[PDB]
């Protein structure tokens, strides 16, 4: 697929506030992932003990690797569709090493949304969050193009 020019802009506008809090977004994300889809949970060896909200929002190991997986997805974003050598490593460590599912890539991707809704009303109303969503589909078919060609299709 292929987002037009003001689809891109609509997505980085956004991604632009997300930026100004990375850590705070991470957490929200992840959190809001566990909590609506607990079985995402037991992929993570070192999260998965966590019991309540209350110890995710206190553990830094989970701030930490939110930070990480937003720096990656915007890196990602940040190349508006030109992101086959970004997407490689990763399409090979979530397939080969985690065995992430492409089901777990559409659950994240809801979260994504559902947080940036929450904190960012006014910069994601109806034609901001479909060129989101564009983009995180875009983002998942490509992902899911290579999974097919390493061995897994997820
Ligand atoms: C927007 C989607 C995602 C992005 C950008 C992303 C990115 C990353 C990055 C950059 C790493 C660290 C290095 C690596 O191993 O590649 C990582 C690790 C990992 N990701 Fe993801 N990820 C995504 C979605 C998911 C989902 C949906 C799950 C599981 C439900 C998942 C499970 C894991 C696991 C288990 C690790 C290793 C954690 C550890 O070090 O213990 N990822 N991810």
């Amino acid at each position: 697929m292929v987002l037009s020019e003001g689809e891109w802009q609509l997505v980085l506008h956004v991604w632009a506030k997300v930026e100004a809090d990375v850590a705070g977004h991470g957490q929200d994300i992840l959190i809001r992932l566990f909590k609506s889809h607990p079985e995402t949970l037991e992929k993570f060896d070192r999260f998965k003990h966590l019991k309540t909200e209350a110890e995710m929002k206190a553990s830094e190991d989970l701030k930490k690797h939110g930070v990480t997986v937003l720096t990656a997805l915007g890196a990602i974003l940040k190349k508006k569709g030109h992101h086959e050598a970004e997407l490689k490593p990763l399409a090979q460590s979530h397939a080969t090493k985690q065995k992430i599912p492409i089901k777990y890539l559409e659950f994240i991707s809801e979260a994504i949304i559902h947080v940036l809704h929450s904190r960012h009303p006014g910069n994601f109303g109806a034609d901001a969050q479909g060129a989101m969503n564009k983009a995180l589909e875009l983002f998942r078919k490509d992902i899911a193009a290579k999974y097919k060609e390493l061995g897994y299709q997820g």
